């Protein structure tokens, strides 16, 4: 038995026509999508006012389609997750930095995150890599003044994620910018055909936070968008995948995948876990992670008997699946805060 998987690489702001290709691979195939996976330049634009969020140049100062789904005008025909990148409503995606639905069908991992669906663990890491911005914390409300920065990874997601292979494999990993370095281990030199201006960065070129991930979890399936080009590597046991901007004709691929258990999607236990474990460091709202604490330190208190309780209270006032959730942003941001807390402190430390 077998699941279907489509995989996206940069949307910008074309919903409709994203979906109407992947109605066309249904048509053309008599294939059944079990969901789609985005890896980012989202563009969820709930309305006008949130334009002032999107970093892109003059002529790409426009809405999109999303809207169109935020209204219910359109409905989203398949479970649709992703992560951003660096073309965004990021206000939105801050409010949302512990992950959440944009509209119906379409799920936000958060700035990192992991999460279970069908049997398979997915791994997402939000944004592109700038050092000058890898240790600055997000303020909050967001503020106009970070449209420039809001999108850019922070190093902590290293440590958030690190531990999360240990009980069992990682599926798939997106994100937006490529792993550094994983150019070299495909066909470069064809690539380099293709895209004379990747030669210059050589190695380089990609987030270092992705490399150490992929290294530190080495996942079955790392997926990208960002570059505009499909390609291919393969890195120890990780297959690499970068895929196009819709538009074109590399931006969807479809991964066939062994289906054991067909299941609705949830919440990862040991990313709750680690969710709750390193609350201190998310305590203060305006400012967050406060990085006086270390947040591998948070993580090396996890125990079993915690894990159990964490997951029991998790499942109690959240629940395990992830479901449909339709106050606004601001709210959402609140309310996850608040279980996150209450769990935190019923645990007793
Ligand atoms: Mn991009």
């Amino acid at each position: 038995q077998i699941q279907h998987i489509a995989i996206v690489g940069c949307v910008h702001g074309k919903y409709r026509e994203m979906y109407r290709q992947l109605s066309e691979y249904e048509k053309s195939t008599g294939k059944e999508i079990s969901f789609v996976i985005c890896t980012g330049d989202m563009q969820t634009l709930r309305y006008e006012a949130d334009l002032v969020y999107l970093k892109v140049p003059p002529k790409y100062k426009q809405m999109g389609d999303f809207h169109l789904y935020y209204e219910g005008k359109e409905k989203a025909p398949y479970l649709t997750l992703f992560i951003g990148g660096n073309h965004e409503s990021s206000n939105v995606l801050l409010h949302l930095y512990n992950g959440g639905f944009v509209c119906f069908n379409m799920y936000y991992l958060g700035v990192c995150s992991c999460i279970n669906i069908n049997g398979l663990r997915i791994v997402g890491v939000s944004g592109i890599y700038k050092s000058f911005d890898e240790k600055k914390p997000y303020t909050y409300p967001p503020s106009p003044n970070d449209v420039v920065s809001l999108f850019h990874t922070r190093n902590y997601v290293i440590q958030m994620l690190s531990n999360l292979s240990q009980s069992s494999q990682i599926d798939i990993s997106l994100s937006h910018d490529w792993p550094q370095g994983i150019v070299m281990k495909g066909n470069y030199k064809q690539l380099y055909r293709f895209q004379p201006g990747f030669k210059k960065d050589g190695a380089s070129l990609g987030s270092p936070i992705n490399k150490v991930i992929l290294n530190t979890l080495k996942p079955k399936y790392w997926i990208s968008g960002h570059m505009h080009c499909e390609y291919h590597a393969e890195e120890g046991p990780t297959h690499f995948i970068a895929l196009g901007k819709i538009g074109y004709k590399n931006a969807i691929s479809y991964l066939d995948l062994p289906l054991k258990q067909k299941t609705d999607l949830e919440y990862d236990k040991d990313w709750v876990c680690n969710l709750i474990m390193t609350w201190p460091a998310f305590s203060n709202k305006a400012q967050f992670p406060d990085l006086s604490y270390s947040i591998s330190e948070l993580l090396s208190k996890r125990t079993k008997e915690l894990d159990k309780k964490i997951i029991e209270l998790w499942e109690k006032y959240i629940g395990l699946k992830i479901i449909y959730d339709s106050d606004t942003f601001d709210i959402q941001f609140t309310s996850r805060r608040f279980y996150i807390e209450k769990i935190y402190n019923e645990l007793n430390i």
